[PDB]
């Protein structure tokens, strides 16, 4: 992909490529890091008490948010060396623009809507797959069928705002005040964060050109941060909280 | 892909791009609306009576048919803005025959299992997912191991198509006869059409030479319209018939 | 990929492509006749005496031995044609080392996790995938990042190898001392010949240099053998074993 005589000068690719890989190195780091906690504390036991599980074992699916996490800081790796190797490799993740998300934001939303008990949770996933699908096609497209692509993206993601809004607004008051602070805060990520990604995509060097390539990389870093390692903090704390109160204090859901 | 001179005259990429677009497009429309009808109806609840569920919630499996429509058609979309464009664009979805079928195809054949409780659903999945492989390989080798790859594709195909015969007859005899009549549809369906895929290959401008690349468009988009969304709307009445019988009235399956 | 004018004398691609056409051509018929025993036996019903499965159907999981095995055995057909057609192929799994074991490595740890009923599956899996995904950049990847690539797998491997080692040892001692005959030997197959594969990426063209391309697709061939067949073989063995104990018998597990 590179040029053997280095990218262009005035190309969207000419990038202060040290500093994009400083970047995602520090990002895999505490990504990475967080993932480790949040499936040691899962190991410990049931509740902030650390009731030990009856099996022996924490339920599978409670491994998916630390799970995401240690996908991501992984990815966070590659994205690294593509940088500091100069951008352009053959394996670079840096490349394709969202075929990363395409992994890590279906998981997201199981893990989601695992522990919350949201109904319809094969539909949820594939909502989020196409959606991505659609950002990686806008993205490679250079004509202006770039919009008809984007256009799709928003079919699918404008329906799964709406219907995952109603549906945890039903189960956001089954939930005890002290999990509900939690939950709270899971929401504002997921209905603010999420949000940003394509509302981003339109100021980019794409669309009407307000946002560089390179402060697009150092975004998306940050977006990360807080979508995958924060998320999954929140998940973790709310099902410790959740379990206090069902398992180890053995109060029932209002449900 | 395309060259900057566009495709040449007597090239099999020299296609009438405006109505391949256009057939596309009625299609994505169709397959995609058909899909949402199977949604919406699988929701409102058990049997033509629309018995509530119990659990407040269909079954997760039950949403396939719907989902494989939503996802076929929105891949219409995509081939669709690929004709428009010209074709040869980056995100292709017309340039790798049978790519997209990877996706749709197991998925199928995962739905009429669960809803007719198949055994050995794992074997059919991975029976079909390999066969279509073959296919995508087949179509992209331009030496004779083109045979190689679609005979070992048969290979597959043969004893996946007779053992599902043999299973589907002794399932049968185990559902009323109100049901029975869209079983029988289904069954035209899948061993009628299925087989119409392998024989058209061989008359295509790939074997033989008797159908052209855009017949070949043309008469696919016909295929996915019976064995996505009209295959979708049989199962979706034959699991309406079903559930009347044995849930709505009480009765009991054969068996 | 392969130059009009075949590939240059010195070249890693300058290869004897009959005698590996023919190896993979023989892998592909003895990996495959295996999965069809596998699957076949496993029909028959459970234990050595082939009491009735009360339901009539094996479970699901148990079939993923043999599917691991016909799985295998399509991509050595594959890789065949590949290397007859003189390599360099379009639809060539010859061409990305560690690509096709991304498919069927993650199943053979499911498999062995199902059938000893191993805890955290799905960390298992993914532990896993990434791990071969590492290994695919790493062989991509021409620069020094080469071994950056190595190391991140080496990061996800060895904790798996060390936490399945102590969780295997677990459970050793629950099952009945004939069984326990069985478990050894794929214990010494995942702890032999798993680390064989980082092992041979040192001493390869890739790395210091003593192993050509050649002898190193010869070597994966046995490799492939013994970790899918063999260790195919024994997982039924260990199962027909446990179950005539089990089932047959009715005794129970030490546990
Ligand atoms: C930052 C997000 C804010 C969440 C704080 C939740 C909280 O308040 O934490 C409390 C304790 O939670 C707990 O066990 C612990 C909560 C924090 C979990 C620790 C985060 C680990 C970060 C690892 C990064 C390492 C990088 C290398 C919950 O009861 P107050
Ligand atoms: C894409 C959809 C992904 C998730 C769909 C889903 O799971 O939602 C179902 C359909 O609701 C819905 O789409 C209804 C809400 C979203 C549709 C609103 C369309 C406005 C444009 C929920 O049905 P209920 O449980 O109410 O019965
Ligand atoms: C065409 C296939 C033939 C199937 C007809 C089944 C039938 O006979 O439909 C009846 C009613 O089914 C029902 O609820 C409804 C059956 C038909 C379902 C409606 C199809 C929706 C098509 C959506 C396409 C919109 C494009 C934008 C079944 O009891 P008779
Ligand atoms: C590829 C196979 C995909 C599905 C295989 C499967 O699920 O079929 C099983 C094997 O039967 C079979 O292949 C037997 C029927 C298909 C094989 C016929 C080979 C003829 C060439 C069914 O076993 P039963 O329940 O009778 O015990
Ligand atoms: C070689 C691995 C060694 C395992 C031998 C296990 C053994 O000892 O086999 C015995 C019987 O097992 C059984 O039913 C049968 C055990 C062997 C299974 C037969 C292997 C089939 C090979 C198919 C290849 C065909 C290629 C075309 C187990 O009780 P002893
Ligand atoms: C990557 C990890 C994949 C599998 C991880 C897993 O499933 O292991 C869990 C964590 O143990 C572990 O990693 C502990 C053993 C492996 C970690 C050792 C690190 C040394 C370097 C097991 O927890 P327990 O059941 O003891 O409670
Ligand atoms: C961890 C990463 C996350 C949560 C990413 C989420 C990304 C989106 C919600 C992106 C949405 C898009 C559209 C709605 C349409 C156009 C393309 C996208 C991918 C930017
Ligand atoms: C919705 C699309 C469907 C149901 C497609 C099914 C396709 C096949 C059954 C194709 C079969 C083939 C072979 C048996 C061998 C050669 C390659 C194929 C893919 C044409
Ligand atoms: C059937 C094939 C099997 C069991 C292959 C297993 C392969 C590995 C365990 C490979 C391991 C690697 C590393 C630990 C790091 C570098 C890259 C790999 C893929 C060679
Ligand atoms: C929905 C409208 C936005 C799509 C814009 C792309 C137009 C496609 C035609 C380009 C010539
Ligand atoms: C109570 C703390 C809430 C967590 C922080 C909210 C998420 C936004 C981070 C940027
Ligand atoms: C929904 C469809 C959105 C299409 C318009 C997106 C913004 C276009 C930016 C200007 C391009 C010059
Ligand atoms: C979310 C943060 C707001 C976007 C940052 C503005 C882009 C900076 C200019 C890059 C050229
Ligand atoms: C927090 C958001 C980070 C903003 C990134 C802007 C970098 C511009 C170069
Ligand atoms: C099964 C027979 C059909 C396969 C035909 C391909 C032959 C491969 C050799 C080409 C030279
Ligand atoms: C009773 C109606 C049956 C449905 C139609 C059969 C499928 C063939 C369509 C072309
Ligand atoms: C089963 C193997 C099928 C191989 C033959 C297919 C038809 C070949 C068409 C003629 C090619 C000139
Ligand atoms: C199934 C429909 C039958 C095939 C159609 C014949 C192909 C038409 C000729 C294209 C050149
Ligand atoms: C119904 C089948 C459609 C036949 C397509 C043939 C088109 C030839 C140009
Ligand atoms: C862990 C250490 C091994 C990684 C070696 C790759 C070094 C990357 C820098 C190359 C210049
Ligand atoms: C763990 C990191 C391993 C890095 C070193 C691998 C061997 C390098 C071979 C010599 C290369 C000339
Ligand atoms: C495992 C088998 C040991 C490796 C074989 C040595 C490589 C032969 C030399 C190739 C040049
Ligand atoms: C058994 C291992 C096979 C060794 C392969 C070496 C081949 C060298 C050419």
């Amino acid at each position: 992909s590179r040029p053997p005589e280095g990218w262009p000068k005035g190309s969207i690719n000419d990038m202060d490529y040290p500093l994009l890989g400083s970047i995602c190195a520090v990002c895999c780091v505490f990504v990475a890091g967080s993932g480790i906690w949040m499936l040691y504390r899962l190991d410990l036991g049931m509740g902030y008490s650390c009731k030990p599980y009856k099996s022996g074992r924490a339920p599978e699916v409670n491994s998916l948010s630390g799970i995401i996490c240690l996908l991501c800081g992984t990815m966070y790796a590659a994205k690294s060396f593509d940088f500091f190797d100069g951008g352009g490799t053959p394996f670079s993740l840096n490349w394709y623009w969202y075929l990363d998300y395409v992994f890590t934001c279906p998981l997201l939303i199981l893990d989601f809507a695992f522990t919350l008990d949201l109904p319809h949770k094969i539909r949820y996933f594939f909502a989020v797959f196409l959606t991505l699908w659609c950002g990686v096609a806008a993205f490679v497209t250079p004509s202006a069928y770039r919009f008809a692509y984007y256009a799709l993206g928003c079919c699918w993601f404008t329906p799964f705002a709406l219907s995952l809004m109603r549906h945890v607004k039903e189960r956001y008051l089954v939930y005890p005040p002290k999990c509900q602070r939690w939950l709270f805060w899971a929401c504002v990520i997921f209905f603010g964060f999420w949000p940003m990604f394509p509302i981003l995509f339109i100021f980019s060097w794409l669309g009407t050109g307000h946002i560089s390539q390179q402060a697009f990389y150092i975004i998306h870093a940050f977006l990360d941060l807080t979508c995958k390692s924060i998320f999954g903090i929140l998940m973790t704390v709310f099902r410790l909280e959740l379990e206090e109160h069902t398992e180890v204090q053995g109060l029932p859901l209002n449900e």
